[PDB]
């Protein structure tokens, strides 16, 4: 069976009882994680070590916490106390975890089941074959030697919109917006930067991303975590909004692909 759940944040414990509960079974289920194993919750030392023991048994994909864990590792940005990251900064495994960690993929793509994943989704402004391309491009460089580099160039809310003529560090600093930052879309597709509420909150003329038809969203279902306040609701046909916000007292949520049934596991915050 396929399994896919949302922004775990460190809660090893709902993580492991939500497994329990479908049974998660190595070599006959595979398990999609949408990012933000990290941060706020007590656990992203352990939520690390496991996803990282599943090997080809777990698909993931980074989110703006798990980049955010990599760039304080590499003494690019400020640990903040809230995010609780330092038993797992000072763990003596953190090297391996870590490493690890910074070359998994930014998109996951199936094609069989004819689903896509990003931590925020896709902007509708990609087709596929422009969003494999920019995944490639900041997995490259996640995985190279020189990863602290393009860390600290990540930081930033401009460009706001793709063209195929961007270069350079806005180019990588769109790719990574877009993937692990992404919420709302002004009606050109531009990405908003600022506005972290639920759809209903939103000025306009913001409208979710997945509001604007593009080219990804019309052939392939995606799977997405990152946006809390969306509570997982109010999503089209298709789209699958997976965090519910477990490290912020919500539930940890785990869709069956197979037959679309959804299991929940109480915060227990
Ligand atoms: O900068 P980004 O990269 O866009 O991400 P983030 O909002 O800072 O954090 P995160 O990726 O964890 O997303 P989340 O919605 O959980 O967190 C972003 C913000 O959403 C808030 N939030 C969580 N649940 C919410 C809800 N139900 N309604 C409104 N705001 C909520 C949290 O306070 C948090 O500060
Ligand atoms: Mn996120
Ligand atoms: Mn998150």
């Amino acid at each position: 069976a396929t399994y896919l759940i949302g922004d775990v944040h460190g809660c090893y414990d709902e993580l492991i009882a939500l497994l329990h509960k479908v049974e998660f079974t190595p070599g006959k289920d595979t398990l999609w994680l949408t990012g933000d194993l990290v941060a706020r919750g007590p656990g992203s030392l352990d939520v690390l070590r496991y996803v990282k023991s599943l090997g080809d048994s777990v698909r993931l994909v980074l989110g703006n916490h798990d980049l955010h864990l990599l760039a304080v590792f590499a003494g690019i940005s400020r640990n903040k106390p809230k995010d609780r990251l330092t038993p797992l900064l000072e763990a003596p495994d953190a090297d391996e975890l870590l490493n690890w960690l910074r070359r998994q993929p930014l998109l996951q793509i199936d094609e069989e089941k004819k689903l896509v994943m990003a931590h925020a989704g896709i902007t509708p402004q990609w087709d596929l074959q422009t969003a494999k391309e920019c995944a490639r491009d900041v997995e490259a460089v996640l995985s190279s030697d020189s990863y602290p580099f393009f860390l600290d160039a990540m930081y930033g809310d401009m460009p706001n919109n793709w063209s195929p003529e961007l270069r350079g560090l806005g180019r990588l600093r769109f790719i990574t917006n877009a993937f692990t930052r992404m919420r709302f879309c002004f009606p050109n597709g531009q990405l908003d930067m600022y506005s972290k509420e639920s759809p209903e909150e939103a000025p306009a003329p913001l409208k979710p991303w997945f509001a604007i038809p593009g080219p990804v969203a019309e052939e392939y279902s995606i799977a997405f975590g990152h946006w809390a306040s969306l509570e997982g609701k109010g999503t089209p046909e298709g789209i699958y909004a997976l965090d519910t916000g477990c490290c912020w007292g919500g539930t940890l949520t785990c869709l069956r692909w197979e037959d679309k049934q959804y299991f929940v596991q109480p915060s227990n915050r």
